[PDB]
């Protein structure tokens, strides 16, 4: 069984979570939308098409071109409007939990530049269709481009399949959220110790949950493979921390809260 503190803190996290998470991304409007070398490599790996469903019962789709000047980035200004909704959902996430509203601003601000994609990726894994590879995002989809043993090349895709093929429970998931959001080793960080402890201490709760409601054949191992996903979603974001990098050197479009959690000045 969990102690009183780990099931008020998995308590925390959920109410966190459910006030924060639009699952239904029915805030999420006045997007940008496509217009009606190593950089060239980066921007081809993840290709979708896109599809709106208007509320009164009309579809818009749109399929992407192929890789032959500056159509390359006809999908930047859209994926960088729902990186901005998704981020400010996770920065809100974050400054309800108690547990980060205790720690200093600047290791706030440090915690959240280390980890708001990592969040972003691992909510958006709760709404990832690994039967039809696509995330469904209200009345707005993304759908994986035609192969399946090709598209786990990309590391991020493998990474949502991998994950999806886990089956965890929502309570699993904000504890994922919880011990990325608490590393102690993000740059800039002040209270490591502080920080340490925490992440300890909700990687406790997750082994405990599972051993308390996973009893399956199945589930053997589940922490440690959970905690392994974890690792390779900061490597992950590492790699497209520098593929952003690049592109916007060579063509800007971060948004403000883009710029900020990615390091960028505006000089
Ligand atoms: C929502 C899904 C999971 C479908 C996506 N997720 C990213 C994604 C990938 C990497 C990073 C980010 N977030 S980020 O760094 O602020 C950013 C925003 C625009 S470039 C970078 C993403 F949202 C996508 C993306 C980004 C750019 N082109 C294309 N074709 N797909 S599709």
């Amino acid at each position: 069984g969990l102690t009183e503190e780990q099931r008020m803190m998995i308590r925390e996290l959920m109410d966190a979570q459910m006030k924060t998470f639009d699952t239904t991304f029915s805030h999420f409007k006045n997007f940008r939308l496509p217009g009606v070398s190593q950089v060239r490599k980066d921007l081809c790996s993840l290709k979708v098409s896109l599809q709106l469903r208007g509320e009164d019962g009309s579809v818009w789709n749109y399929k992407p071109p192929a890789d032959s000047g500056k159509e390359i980035f006809s999908l930047l200004p859209h994926m960088a409007d729902m990186s901005t909704y998704m981020f400010k959902g996770i920065i809100s996430f974050a400054k309800v939990i108690s547990y980060f509203r205790d720690l200093p601003i600047e290791d706030q601000i440090s915690l959240l530049k280390g980890a708001a994609f990592e969040l972003c990726q691992l909510r958006f894994n709760t709404v990832f269709n690994a039967e039809t590879g696509t995330w469904e995002c209200g009345r707005l989809s993304y759908c994986l481009e035609d192969g399946f043993q090709q598209l786990l090349l990309e590391p991020m895709l493998k990474f949502h399949y991998m994950l999806k093929k886990l089956q965890l429970h929502e309570e699993e998931y904000v504890l994922m959220q919880a011990i990325s959001l608490f590393s102690p080793d993000r740059p800039g960080v002040l209270q490591h110790r502080v920080v340490d402890q925490l992440q300890e201490q909700f990687a406790i709760t997750l082994k405990s949950y599972i051993e308390c409601n996973r009893p399956q054949p199945a589930h053997r191992f589940l922490f440690l493979k959970i905690m392994a996903m974890l690792t390779e979603l900061r490597s992950i974001n590492a790699q497209h921390t520098q593929r952003l990098l690049r592109i916007q050197d060579i063509h800007p479009f971060a948004t403000p809260l883009m710029q900020e959690l990615f390091g960028i000045t505006g000089s």
